[PDB]
């Protein structure tokens, strides 16, 4: 191939996302903690979060991962789906990573256009695309209940 592919191959060889929180930004209160490794690509995962995480101005996600490989510039883009159609963009950057490490990754999702619980309830997913620098590694994606 064109061993880009298989330099994003190897580097998703080696990652694991271990765990996640979700914590009303105010507070640091956790609103949802997951452990399951819900980076993995070629399936849809599933998060049931409290509905009230709608009602919070931020939310402070704090993750923490492995990586085997090194990366120049690991980031993310995020794409929000509410029915289908694409209705925010986010993107974070972490930076270097040294390899064979583990690392902790804060990052504040923000703030309208709000929608009742009713209506985003199993209608958003998010699509999570994992670079290092230019180089797309993998794609994951994961559909919020509001509960
Ligand atoms: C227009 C808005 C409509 C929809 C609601 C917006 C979302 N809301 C944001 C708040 C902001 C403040 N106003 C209230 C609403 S929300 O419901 O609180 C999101 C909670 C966090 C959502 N979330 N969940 C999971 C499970 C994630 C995972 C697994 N990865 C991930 C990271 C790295 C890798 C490699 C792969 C995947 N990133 C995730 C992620 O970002």
């Amino acid at each position: 191939m064109s061993a880009k592919d298989e330099r994003a191959r190897e580097i998703l060889r080696g990652f694991k996302l271990n765990w996640m929180n979700l914590r009303d930004a105010e507070t640091g209160k956790i609103l949802w903690q997951g452990t399951e490794d819900l980076s993995v690509p070629g399936v849809e995962h599933e998060a049931r979060v409290p509905k009230k995480i709608l009602k919070c101005k931020a939310v402070s996600r704090e993750l923490n991962f492995s990586s085997t490989e090194q990366m120049e510039k690991f980031r993310l883009e995020q794409k929000v789906y509410f029915k289908g159609q694409c209705l925010e963009e986010w993107f974070f950057e972490f930076g270097f990573v040294i390899p064979n490490s583990t690392n902790t990754w804060q990052s504040l999702i923000e703030a309208s256009q709000m929608m009742p619980a009713s209506v985003l309830t199993g209608n958003v997913i998010i699509e999570t695309k994992f670079f290092d620098d230019d180089l797309l590694v993998s794609t994951s994606r994961v559909r919020l209940f509001y509960v």
